């Protein structure tokens, strides 16, 4: 934390942050989600960290270059150690990209590695080749180089995931699934577990060992798993929670601008809300049905009447303010809401829909106030627009990313924030055989124009492509957009670090700190 002159520190360095819900895992190579990342990002340290405005910067790597954007070679500062007095070597990023890259770790992110394109990937997931082989070495203890299969400029930005985080051989290998348990995990961030009481509370303690561990302030954080968006701004505003999680309440929101104006954050974010269709069952493997769904959903309704907290509507996947998004705006967007009912019925009508045989799915979304509530306005809307009929169902959120994973659903509630801040961290995730692809969508021309993204050397061009990428899954129908989302959460007057100016909200602990008050 870089505290300003001047400013003078509470006694006790503590925070409390609401998380969301309760963590899919601790172990960096098995988690998924924004809820996972927060804690992740205090306790796991990669070759780069973000700073406080998001910019890519040095983390376990000091220093870094590379030759024609296919070979980086990281320089490891000498004083990077883990929480029981250990040095962090490169050998640590060696077995730790290898082991998320192995098929046996199942790791919802070993695709990451195929988004940057480290060498020999798509034989390792494919069991084809050891993991072992993955392209990369430790040329030394402290240099880390990786080796890609083909020019990638933006390769660094990628680091900062928690994926990518090392994660220690030693404890893995002693104690399996539950190394991860107070009492055996070994951690290099600014942080270390102190407790984890599942469904109440995840309490981080400073690591002494941090290299920069004489710039931490905060001595503890509480992380809360409080699916309630409602529950979290009431116990932020008893005095129990400093800050809250980022999805705010239908219920209290208006309120809240008007009530405490300074502590309602509202900035920038690179995520897109959505409705996942599951493009392999039937009838959702129709695209007149797709079409029809994403067309008879009013945006206006749901973006400006039901939820109003300064969402944009959504006709894309990749949100239009990434960096290299150049995207074409479809015309259906622009046609008013009824143009867009007639032509879903007409879809609906022609794939074999009546009203004695109407169309009936399930809509499941993770546990909370708000997605209920928009759940249930989108079920209204596609009953009154489109005569379908919708089963709400809620599942608690690490069993939720389970039955997407699965492929145990019709359509979900679903929200993608970018890794990185490029278009492919978001048109990745739709590649045929992508780790990440939830929606299991299969196009080969949507991953014949991906691939051919870092067969060019010009920006322009791949700006080209990902457009055309975009329209080719609007053209399918892979998705429903609904809306881009800001990041609005409550922060306490008193927290001092947080500027809110990373769209991609890579917060970490060690750089805030508690104004006395």
């Amino acid at each position: 934390a870089d505290v300003p002159a001047g400013v003078q520190l509470a006694d006790k360095q503590t925070l409390v942050r609401n998380n969301g819900s309760e963590v899919q895992s601790l172990d960096p190579h098995k988690i998924e989600g924004v809820p996972e990342s927060n804690v992740s990002r205090d306790l796991f340290e990669g070759l780069l960290i973000s700073d406080v405005e998001g910019h890519p910067s040095p983390g376990v790597a000091e220093k870094w270059e590379n030759k024609d954007f296919k070979v980086w070679t990281f320089h490891l500062r000498e004083n990077a150690k883990w929480s029981d007095g250990t040095p962090v070597t490169a050998h640590d990023f060696v077995y730790s990209w290898q082991r998320l890259a192995d098929p046996n770790t199942a790791s919802p992110y070993a695709s990451y590695l195929q988004y940057g394109h480290i060498a020999n990937i798509d034989d390792i997931i494919a069991g084809k080749k050891p993991a072992t082989d993955l392209g990369v070495k430790a040329l030394d203890d402290h240099t880390f180089e990786v080796t890609l299969s083909e020019p990638v400029p933006y390769f660094y930005k990628l680091l900062v995931h928690p994926s990518v985080s090392p994660v220690p051989k030693s404890a893995v290998e002693k104690f399996g699934d539950k190394w991860t348990q107070p009492a055996n995990i070994v951690t290099n961030g600014a942080y270390k577990l102190k407790n984890w009481v599942v469904n109440e509370r995840i309490v981080l303690e400073r690591n002494p060992q941090y290299w920069d561990n004489a710039k931490t302030v905060i001595n503890q954080v509480t992380y809360l798993p409080i699916s309630s968006e409602v529950t979290d701004v009431n116990r932020y505003r008893s005095g129990e929670i400093d800050m809250t999680y980022n999805n705010m309440p239908i219920e209290l929101f208006q309120k809240l601008k008007k009530e405490i104006p300074n502590e309602v954050r509202v900035d920038p974010y690179l995520c897109t809300y959505y409705y996942e269709i599951n493009n392999q069952k039937a009838p959702f493997n129709d695209v007149r049905v797709r079409t029809a769904l994403k067309l008879a959903l009013d945006r206006d309704i749901i973006v400006n009447k039901v939820k109003n907290q300064g969402d944009l509507p959504a006709y894309s996947y990749t949100p239009p303010y990434t960096d290299g998004a150049k995207l074409v705006e479809p015309e259906w967007f622009k046609w008013s809401q009824q143009k867009r009912n007639e032509e879903a019925k007409k879809l609906l009508a022609e794939a074999g829909f009546t009203a004695d045989k109407p169309l009936t799915f399930d809509l499941l979304y993770n546990t909370s106030d708000l997605h209920k509530k928009l759940a249930i306005a989108v079920a209204s809307i596609w009953k009154k627009n489109l005569g379908v009929n919708v089963n709400l169902e809620n599942q608690e959120w690490k069993t939720f990313l389970d039955t997407r994973h699965q492929g145990t659903f019709d359509v979900a509630r679903a929200g993608w924030c970018a890794d990185y801040n490029e278009p492919t961290s978001f048109l990745n995730t739709m590649l045929s055989d992508s780790s990440n692809n939830t929606a299991h969508y299969k196009s080969p021309a949507f991953d014949k124009l991906i691939a051919d993204t870092l067969k060019v050397a010009d920006d322009t061009q791949r700006s080209e492509l990902y457009a055309k990428a975009e329209q080719q899954l609007d053209k399918d129908s892979a998705i429903v957009p609904v809306y881009y989302y800001v990041n609005a959460r409550l922060v306490k007057p008193w927290v001092g670090g947080y500027t809110g100016k990373d769209p991609l909200d890579n917060i970490y602990v060690k750089n805030l700190y508690i104004i006395k008050h």
